[PDB]
RNA sequence: UCGGCGGUGGGGGAGCAUCUCCUGUAGGGGAGAUGUAACCCCCUUUACCUGCCGAACCCCGCCAGGCCCGGAAGGGAGCAACGGUAGGCAGGACGUC
């Protein structure tokens, strides 16, 4: 499965890609973040830096793939919720 | 003769904007709500047709090449060009004074 930043971005609109609602959303999201979260939920993550979102083709923002099974939406509600929530 | 003003409203269907959702282990596929002038229709019983300017900085659509995701197939955002709107100029049977 792939996660694009964009996909969590609290700065862009829903039609550039925002796939959570505004008040999980992250702004200016780190994938090392985005990985930090998916440990601590048990998965595999590994992180591409090269990868651009078509979206954005211009933009050099990366992306994460992991192997899940379940949800995907769920998961980046999940992954919000854990990167909001480091005490 | 001159001369002066004026350019309707309304319901739908798109598409788009933003928000929220469902979904697909990339790109994506869909729903709803609120907004909308741009496309289409219709509705009437007066508001039509002209060329030509016009969004230089994002007003909307659309988009060659390039760029992106992809092994490919396929998709995506999208600059130029191209089409339009708001709006200006000239005129032209039509409303009014
Ligand atoms: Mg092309
Ligand atoms: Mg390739």
């Amino acid at each position: 499965m792939i996660i694009w930043p964009s996909y969590i971005d609290k700065k862009k609109s829903r039609r550039e890609g925002r796939k959570v609602p505004e008040e999980l959303a992250i702004e200016k999201p780190s994938l090392k973040d985005i990985e930090k979260a998916l440990k601590k939920l048990g998965l595999e993550p590994k992180i591409y830096r090269d990868k651009r979102y078509p979206r954005q083709h211009w933009e050099i923002c990366g992306c994460v793939e992991v192997d899940y099974k379940g949800n995907k939406l769920q998961l980046l509600k999940e992954i919000c919720k854990i990167i909001k929530g480091k005490n």
